[PDB]
């Protein structure tokens, strides 16, 4: 009963970008998205290396969170990165949390998926989480048009 899932789906407009930004520069999405994410700050490794360890400086639903994540699988042929969280305000609900992104790259889209482990049985679904990575991906998308 602690594990859950979810997937979500977004079309875009047209991804190696997308797959750039998630991989190689995610310092960008800063840039891009200014209001939800303050500081994309690169700890150990190297930007797009696996075993890669990031930390987060954002905001959401007002409130001020920060996380620390290791990027653990990449998939160059897929176009797709698995980040695990491993420090920051999400582990005092969930005991694990993994997000995996995957960019396909005609019509392009980019699907998002939470793996997670909740602490206790009455921790939410991560509903906000998703719609927060939905903004990402919509600000992304309409930047500097
Ligand atoms: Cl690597
Ligand atoms: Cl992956
Ligand atoms: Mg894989
Ligand atoms: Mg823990």
């Amino acid at each position: 009963d602690l594990s859950g899932k979810m997937v979500k789906q977004v079309e875009i407009l047209s991804g190696i970008v997308f797959y750039e930004i998630f991989r190689y520069r995610l310092y960008l999405i800063s840039e891009m998205s200014p209001v939800n994410i303050q500081g994309v700050d690169l700890l150990e490794g190297n930007w797009g290396t696996v075993g890669s360890v990031i930390f987060f400086k954002y905001t959401i639903d007002g409130k001020e969170k920060t996380a620390k994540d290791i990027v653990e699988a990449i998939d160059e042929e897929t176009k797709s990165v698995t980040f695990k969280i491993v420090e920051g305000d999400l582990m005092e609900l969930y005991k694990t949390f993994i997000i995996i992104v995957q960019v396909d790259t005609e019509h392009n889209s980019v699907t998002w998926t939470f793996h997670y482990e909740k602490l206790k049985e009455d921790v939410e679904e991560p509903n906000t989480l998703m719609n927060f990575c939905i903004e990402i991906t919509k600000d992304i998308e309409t930047y500097h048009l």
